[PDB]
């Protein structure tokens, strides 16, 4: 929701630009050496989601769970090089290769004593559990566990049956995942697909065989299992052995796509034709998700690149990345323009046609259920552990909740920023130059909410348009991978529209800094000064973005992108969490409610759990997070406030009448409006009921005051709203939603009409 | 190669714009020119080496 | 180039419509472009115009 003024975001937000993009200082954004029309129109991308629950119980397997714990690690920071420690892993693994006189010994005991070991006998395997631990020990104890996995690779299959018995789970539950991605994230996907393999050979199993696989026999048969280990592993090794190599020869293939789309290049600066050709790698040129991607890297880079094959490069490797064959990079081709669909996008514009203020918005959904779990222990100094939950509230609430969810649509949204035209003799675009844009994406404070860390430094992050660490640098890669989202789509987007696809390099402080883009176009329009302006005979043309934007015309986004919001473990058993004290919160709540009638104060508070019902509030049942919604709230609320602002002022300003007195109805009705909602949700019964105890409460303390018999008068409404309306406003605190501070401060600028309708007389 | 006449425009006459789309007809026409060029040429005197 | 281009015919930015636009023997006017042009041997440069 960062409002800019067109002609600046150099400065905007400073940083967060196409400039920015080169780095580039605030020199170039320019035109027009060479040009070069392409349009790569796919891109490989991703979807929604990247969260879970991922509970260990049973590994077997599958990845790809894996591989985002890894990234959670990777991400971590507590594994980067994360690759590396796959190596290291490898190794790992390799002297699981080492070892096997002991692994076997090891395992040898670990059922079961050994050397005539054979027959049906009775062989109560276990759970396995804490032996792994010593196989650790005689293990090396590299990250966490991989190591325990594979061991339940061997656990199954070491049961026919009976051969390890049961078993419990844990939990981990990644976290979510960017939608556009870079290189690093590239290269791993490969290497994981090696991961992958390498544990897809990994189950594989050897059956029951004989009388012996069969029916247990042979301490010389798991003498040979543990050959068998070995028979995995080595072939699980195997699979791995050539494949890896080419990182960052990777990035050079990129460099020389780059090179390729260079086009003013030296002549022995060419990729020859040979390879050119070569494949659909050259198709891969005229594949833009990497287009767009490399550059960047690139950026970093300064360039440097590997030389090496023409001929695996062409291009093996190369579709070695079949790119997508990793769905985990769930970068996978699209065709392009089957995003953006959250994006809608609708503006208020003037008359001569001419602009003013262009918003772009995000697509929601918010449906939501509640989470509010028993937050015990279970294992003591030690955290992992499940612990509950229960609905009692849950449901109430949400079920109350779900109504809220009525009424909200981002189309309401746009709606009332439609509300808030008007405009008159007022007020530009041509005016006095400079326009307005803002783009819906509370959406990534959200998560800063959930990253509980403070936005203002985000805002600065887009205010600088650069980094501004100060803190925890984990969370500032993270803000930064939502810029990069937040650079990402748009012009995508934009593009989707905008078959504006040519390239002239921009050379930047010279010349060699290849950053390609495209100025675009923009035809008709007779005129406009909005932006550092070309015209371009009225078709201004520039690789700067906004203003495309603001040549489309109000566009819709096409789906709202839903919202699916993970959720509990339900099969929730035993397993462990990961990252939740954070990630949760009690309930407690302070503040009231009350009021003073006839000159006598009627008196209430808030008193949690029996509005809740039941008994009886304590340090414990804890309630998980309410997000989404507090990203949403809170912008509903923002708008009213710069309304009245504004208006007041030119409410003030005012150098004719008419326009005054026009304004404020409309003002006006918006009031009622929300005070629809309010008391909309007041009449809930938990709500109601609230009034009851309220009342019944008030009255008591009244009893002894109260004398007079006056009768029907209140029947004049009031109360009934009028406490409900009130009530409304506890949900709001007991769920925090909006602050104390606000709300009334903004009820406080509210005060009338209310008699409205109504029958009045 | 060519373009055609299409819409009202490359069929009826219109836009500025498009000629404006034309001169980027004539880049679409360079390049791609230009592209089928691009590896291709290198080995002159090394063809005599063939030889 | 388009600019040059822009002129020859003729005169930019609204251009649009049915009008008239008796072009002509461009003849000449392609040793302007060629003047904006550098002048490589004969011209090459004609050829493409025709084009």
């Amino acid at each position: 929701g960062f409002n800019l003024k067109v002609k600046d975001l150099n400065g905007s937000a400073r940083g967060l630009t196409q400039a920015f993009a080169i780095g580039e200082l605030k020199n170039q954004l320019s035109v027009g050496a060479l040009q070069l029309p392409l349009q790569f129109t796919r891109t490989f991308s991703a979807s929604m989601t990247s969260e879970l629950l991922w509970e260990v119980g049973k590994g077997n397997i599958d990845p790809v769970m894996y591989a985002r714990l890894f990234f959670q690690y990777a991400q971590a920071g507590g594994a980067l090089s994360v690759d590396e420690l796959v190596n290291q892993f490898t190794e790992y693994h390799q002297s699981t290769a080492c070892n096997p006189e002991i692994w076997r010994k090891l395992t040898a005991y670990i059922t079961g004593s050994s050397n005539r070991a054979i027959k049906a006998d009775a062989v109560g395997k276990v759970p396995p559990t804490a032996i792994l631990e010593q196989l650790r020990t005689l293990a090396p104890s590299e990250h966490e566990l991989f190591h325990h996995i594979t061991t339940d690779f061997v656990c199954h299959v070491l049961s026919p049956l009976g051969f390890i018995l049961p078993d419990a789970a844990y939990v981990y539950r990644v976290g979510r995942t960017a939608t556009y991605p870079n290189f690093y994230a590239l290269v791993d996907c490969v290497r994981a697909s090696d991961l992958r393999r390498m544990l897809t050979a990994l189950s594989s199993v050897d059956s029951k065989m004989l009388q012996a696989t069969f029916k247990a026999k042979g301490a010389l048969a798991p003498a040979l299992i543990s050959q068998h280990l070995a028979n995995a592993a080595t072939t699980a090794f195997e699979r791995s052995r050539g494949n890896f190599d080419a990182n960052a020869v990777v990035s050079s293939v990129l460099t020389i796509l780059g090179r390729l789309w260079s086009p003013s290049t030296p002549k022995e600066l060419d990729p020859s034709a040979r390879l050119r050709n070569t494949n659909g790698i050259d198709q891969l040129r005229s594949n833009l998700a990497l287009f767009i991607a490399y550059q960047d890297m690139v950026k970093q880079r300064g360039r440097a690149e590997v030389i090496f094959s023409d001929e695996e490069l062409s291009s093996t490797i190369i579709p070695w990345f079949i790119e997508a064959m990793s769905e985990v990079s769930p970068f996978k081709l699209r065709p392009i323009n089957e995003t953006t669909s959250y994006i809608g996008q609708t503006s208020a514009i003037d008359h001569m046609g001419q602009p003013s203020h262009v918003v772009v918005y995000e697509d929601w959904q918010f449906a939501k259920e509640i989470t509010a779990f028993t937050p015990v222990k279970l294992a003591n100094n030690s955290n992992q552990r499940f612990l509950d939950v229960e609905p009692g509230i849950s449901d109430r609430m949400s079920a109350t909740l779900a109504p809220i969810g009525n009424t909200f649509a981002v189309s309401a949204f746009v709606k009332n920023r439609t509300a808030v035209y008007e405009a008159v003799s007022q007020r530009g675009t041509v005016n006095s130059n400079g326009a307005e844009m803002t783009l819906g994406f509370p959406s990534v404070v959200e998560r800063d909410y959930a990253l509980d860390r403070d936005p203002m430094v985000a805002i600065a992050a887009l205010r600088t348009g650069i980094v501004d660490e100060s803190l925890e640098a984990r969370a500032s890669n993270d803000l930064k991978r939502s810029m990069f989202n937040y650079y990402a789509a748009v012009m995508h987007y934009a593009v989707a529209h905008n078959p504006e696809v040519v390239v002239s390099e921009h050379q930047g402080v010279a010349a060699e800094q290849g950053s390609l883009y495209l100025v675009w176009n923009v035809r008709t329009e007779l005129r406009i000064p909005v932006g550092y302006n070309a015209i371009e005979g009225g078709s201004i043309r520039t690789p700067e973005p906004l203003e495309a934007i603001a040549y489309n015309k109000p566009i819709q986004p096409s789906e709202v992108l839903q919202a699916k919001v993970l959720d509990l473990a339900n099969h929730t058993t035993s397993i462990h969490i990961w990252p939740w004290h954070e990630a949760s919160t009690e309930f407690a709540y302070e503040d009231a409610y009350s009021v003073t009638i006839r000159n006598k104060r009627y008196t209430a508070e808030v008193k949690e759990f029996e509005l809740l019902g039941l008994g009886q509030r304590r340090e414990r049942v804890r309630i998980l997070k309410p997000t989404v919604a507090h990203a949403i709230i809170q912008m509903w609320y923002s708008w009213f406030v710069e309304d009245d602002r504004t208006l007041a002022a030119a409410r003030r300003t005012s150098r004719d009448d008419a326009e005054k007195l026009a304004i404020d109805g409309r003002r006006m009705q918006n009031a009622v409006t929300l005070l629809r909602k309010i008391e909309m949700i007041g009449t809930t019964g938990i709500g109601a009921s609230a009034v009851h105890l309220a009342q019944s409460r008030i009255v008591d303390q009244m009893a002894g005051r109260g004398l007079i018999d006056d009768s029907s008068d209140l029947h004049v409404g009031i109360n009934r709203h009028r406490i409900r309306i009130w009530a409304g406003l506890a949900v709001l605190q007991m769920m925090g939603l909006l602050s104390r501070s606000e709300a009334e401060a903004l009820t406080k600028v509210l005060g009338d009409s209310n008699a409205l309708g109504m029958v009045v007389a």
